[PDB]
């Protein structure tokens, strides 16, 4: 697949089995998203962005089927505005960004 | 030239001669810098970002020098804790996603 970024890059993925819509964003670290409960094994961790900072809670080793791949990987969960699917899976998936 | 996106895809680019560490962001609609002081010829916007809503300071027809090219583009200026080139940007050098 190719992005071309005239539109936002946003693929549905599943994460636990789960539908989401993910935005592939290179300019995130990290996975962030909401409206999915991945229970009570996390680390609590504050992000920060445009407009502020969120409360989240980070899971480790989260099946995540995303562009016909699986992987598994670090997801956050929070009350983020857009789920988002940072550098640590795209790099996973094996994506890069092209000039 | 690629970005593996092992590591963030960060770039030194001017904005009307003005230095700046920049983050190439797909995950950015538009692109807001801090810091660099563009004059008064502009018109307020609102971003809405991870945390809530900024204000910014739209200007037009903005000369970047970045990754060897030269484009004109809108910029805005804001309260971000990262500089970030959006799609507006990264589609006006003609990048793109790819697995
Ligand atoms: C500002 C970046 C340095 C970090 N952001 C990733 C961006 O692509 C971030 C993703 C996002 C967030 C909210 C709504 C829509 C998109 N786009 C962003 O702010 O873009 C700004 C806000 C406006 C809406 C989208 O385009 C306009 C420009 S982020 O704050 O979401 C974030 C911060 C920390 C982590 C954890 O590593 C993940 C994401
Ligand atoms: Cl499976
Ligand atoms: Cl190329
Ligand atoms: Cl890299
Ligand atoms: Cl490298
Ligand atoms: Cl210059
Ligand atoms: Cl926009
Ligand atoms: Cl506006
Ligand atoms: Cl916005
Ligand atoms: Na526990
Ligand atoms: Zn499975
Ligand atoms: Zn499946
Ligand atoms: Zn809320
Ligand atoms: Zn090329
Ligand atoms: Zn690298
Ligand atoms: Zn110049
Ligand atoms: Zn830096
Ligand atoms: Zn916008
Ligand atoms: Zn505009």
């Amino acid at each position: 697949p190719q992005f071309s970024l005239w539109k936002r890059p946003v693929v549905t993925a599943y994460i636990e089995g789960q539908p989401v819509e993910v935005l592939l964003d290179t300019g995130a670290d990290d996975s962030i998203v909401a409206g999915i409960e991945l229970g009570n094994n996390y680390s609590p961790k504050i992000v920060g962005g445009i407009g502020g900072f969120i409360n989240t809670k980070e899971y480790k080793n989260v099946e995540i089927e995303v562009l016909n791949k699986k992987v598994r990987a670090t997801i956050m969960t929070g009350d983020t505005p857009i789920n988002i699917f940072g550098r640590n899976i795209l790099t996973a998936l094996g994506m890069s960004l092209n000039l």
